[PDB]
């Protein structure tokens, strides 16, 4: 499923994410923005062999399992599969694993890289919240 915006920043409200360890809404939807542009079915492989996979590219390397990360932990408890569905709430849940592990948002290196101290509430500009 590819998400609007503001459908996404709807769908991560409801599941608990606006605000969550601090986070603002916009920089989830900014980080989804540019880790999947808003597409729960991306997937990329990673040069160390593990995968990302979903709207918010959690790694096989740590988060959950696809059989095929030699060495890795599935932390979050759920196939990678399960990060790819329409639903996001496996995502979600995962990301408040990921997200409360020690560097914060950090942890997605595409939002230190491009949202983090930008205006992230353009993200969520207009949208019924
Ligand atoms: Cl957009
Ligand atoms: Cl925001
Ligand atoms: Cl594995
Ligand atoms: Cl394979
Ligand atoms: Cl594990
Ligand atoms: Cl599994
Ligand atoms: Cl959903
Ligand atoms: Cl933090
Ligand atoms: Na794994």
């Amino acid at each position: 499923k590819v998400f609007g915006r503001c459908e996404l920043a709807a769908a991560m409200k409801r599941h608990g994410l606006d605000n969550y360890r601090g986070y603002s809404l916009g920089n989830w939807v900014c980080a989804a923005k540019f880790e999947s542009n808003f597409n729960t079915q991306a997937t990329n492989r990673n040069t160390d062999g593990s995968t990302d996979y979903g709207i918010l590219q959690i790694n096989s390397r740590w988060w959950c399992n696809d059989g095929r990360t030699p060495g890795s932990r599935n932390l979050c408890n759920i196939p990678c599969s399960a990060l790819l569905s329409s639903d996001i709430t496996a995502s979600v849940n995962c990301a408040k694993k990921i997200v409360s592990d020690g560097n914060g948002m950090n942890a997605w290196v595409a939002w230190r890289n491009r949202c983090k101290g930008t205006d992230v509430q353009a993200w969520i500009r207009g949208c019924r919240l």
